[PDB]
This record gives structure tokens, C-alpha cells and sequence, in this order.
């Protein structure tokens, strides 16, 4: 099921109108203390999601995710596509986008630290908010090799980072006028979704406790050592958790 956000006229309600909306495309069959639990494997006609963005100039892009994992495939922009270079996404692309014309494998994966690595910048330093998505769709729109992957990193946090966590979400839809840095505690939730994930999952059958504890960075930026599902990333935050089966 597709989903889409339209810059023009955005508002911190209809940003999250449309990260409500991203999340409920997700499929899960239970949810641990009140938090979808994402599945483990899907066919491949129900494996993947569009979502639709358009920019304040009213140019269109398409973005693929598995919904598995909310990763981030590849995109379209006209009639071309865009994968990233890894195994998933060319499995995605037998799947999505299937009649462009032209298809372009870009040099990276879609991790983070290649993403870094070919922007020349860390993710701090790359502003964010719904400015940054607006002109992380034009850049992405008329693709430039040397600007695209600092673009797709904006696109990640502003679309599968916020449907994983409250926090993200409430922090980039703040920005309707203005854009932002993250700040650690935005870096910290993204770097251990998937950790934080797996001990919720095994928290299931321990009674709420971790097996192994979860450094995080907090919105005052102190380092904690999470162990339960108590804890306020847990009651209060994640909003998806990948499947145990689905990590490695
Ligand atoms: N490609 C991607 N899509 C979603 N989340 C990600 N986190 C890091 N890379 C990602």
C-alpha cells in the first residue's frame, strides 16, 4: 500500500499524517508491549511499498521500501530509477518501477557509513526538517551523482528513521520553516534500531528484561544503558521493531 507527503502547504500535522500513514503500510501480525512487530519474510508482491513525495515546486519522486524493514530500495524520478547497489535492491527491482526506461545502479549500499563515506559528510552535519525534504527531492529529481547520497540520507531519517521512532518523527516535523541538525540522541536511535529491536523481542520471553543492554544517547545528551522494557525509548518512543528473523 503507497503512501505520500506533499511539501507544498505542509504543515508538522500533515508530516505526521504521513508518517502514521507509513507506519499503518507496514504489515505485522502482533505487536510486543503495544509496538508492531514487523515480519519476517514477505512474498514479493506483498514485500514492497511506494512512497510518493512532492516537492514545493511540484516535482515528484517515487521511493521503494521493503516493508520488512522500512529500508529504502531505490526511488524514480521521471522515467528513470535508481537502486542502490546491494542484494536487496536488486531483488526490489524485479518488483518496483518495473517500466523506466533507464535504471541506474548507484555506486553505494544503502548503509549508512557508505552513505557517509561517498557524501564526504556524518550525519550530523546534514541539516534536516521539511526544507531539508524539500530540497532532498530536487536533488534527488535532477540526480546528481556528487550531491544524491547526502540527499538520500535526508530521505532515510525523514521517512523510515521517523516511522521507527517518535522521537524522529516529532523532531523533523517541528521544522515546516526551518531546518536543524540532528542531535545525537537522532544518531543513536538509528544506529540500534535494530538492537534495540531484537532485546524488546527476547524482553518478550525474559519478563521485559534485556539480555544485553542498549547504549543510547538521550534528548539531554546523557549516555544511558537501557535493560528493560520499562524504559522510556521503549514505553514512549520505537514505534516499529524489525524482526528477529530479519537482522543476520
Ligand atoms: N537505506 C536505508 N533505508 C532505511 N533505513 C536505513 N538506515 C540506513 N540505511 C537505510
Amino acid at each position: 500500500m503507497d503512501v505520500s507527503f506533499r511539501l507544498s502547504g505542509a504543515t508538522s500535522s500533515s508530516y505526521g499524517v504521513f508518517i502514521s500513514n507509513l507506519r499503518k503500510a507496514l504489515p505485522n501480525e502482533r505487536k510486543l508491549y503495544d509496538i508492531p512487530l514487523l515480519r519476517s519474510s514477505l512474498p514479493g508482491s506483498q514485500r514492497y511499498a511506494l512512497i510518493h513525495l512532492t516537492n514545493y515546486a511540484d516535482e515528484t519522486i517515487s521511493v521503494a521500501i521493503d516493508v520488512t524493514n522500512v529500508y529504502i530500495m531505490g526511488y524514480r524520478a521521471g522515467d528513470t530509477s535508481y537502486f542502490f547497489n546491494e542484494a536487496s535492491a536488486t531483488e526490489a527491482a524485479k518488483y518496483v518501477f518495473k517500466d523506466a526506461m533507464r535504471k541506474v545502479t548507484l555506486p553505494y549500499s544503502g548503509n549508512y557509513e557508505r552513505l557517509q563515506t561517498a557524501a564526504g559528510k556524518i550525519r550530523e552535519n546534514i541539516p534536516l526538517g521539511l526544507p531539508a525534504l524539500d530540497s532532498a527531492i530536487t536533488t534527488l529529481f535532477y540526480y546528481n551523482a556528487n550531491s544524491a547520497a547526502s540527499a538520500l540520507m535526508v530521505l532515510i531519517q525523514s521517512t523510515s528513521a521517523a516511522a521507527r521512532y517518535k522521537f524522529i518523527e516529532q523532531q523533523i516535523g517541528k521544522r515546516v520553516d526551518k531546518t536543524f541538525l540532528p542531535s545525537l540522541a537522532i544518531i543513536s536511535l538509528a544506529n540500534s534500531w535494530s538492537a534495540l529491536s531484537k532485546q524488546i523481542q527476547i524482553a518478550s520471553t525474559n519478563n521485559g528484561q534485556f539480555e544485553s543492554p542498549v547504549v543510547l544517547i538521550n534528548a539531554q545528551n546523557q549516555r544511558v544503558t537501557i535493560t528493560n522494557v520499562d524504559a522510556g525509548v521503549v514505553t514512549s518512543n520505537i514505534a516499529l521493531l524489525l524482526n528477529r528473523n530479519n537482522m543476520a
